[PDB]
């Protein structure tokens, strides 16, 4: 139900917060 | 440098986010 | 200027992640 | 129980992403 759709969106959050280390690792390159 | 040291902090809380993402779609079904 | 657009991006996200929990409270709760 | 838990670990994690977040900043200006 709803706890399932929490834990979608979360999953979701964690593939974004993923995405955002790897843009700030490419920005450290140069 | 430092950015790169931060880069890997994000990466491991993405890791931890992952982890929790996954306890609970085990909660939602148990 | 990037660096900062980055930071407002992981801030963004923390506020999803809090108002995520929060969810999962109430539910938890009720 | 277990939901409750789970909650504030990721309340935990939200505040430790602020706090890179803010690491950042200080980085970006520094």
């Amino acid at each position: 139900g709803e706890l399932e759709a929490l834990a979608q969106e979360l999953e979701a959050l964690a593939k974004k917060l993923k995405a955002l280390a790897w843009k700030l690792k490419a920005l450290a390159q140069g």
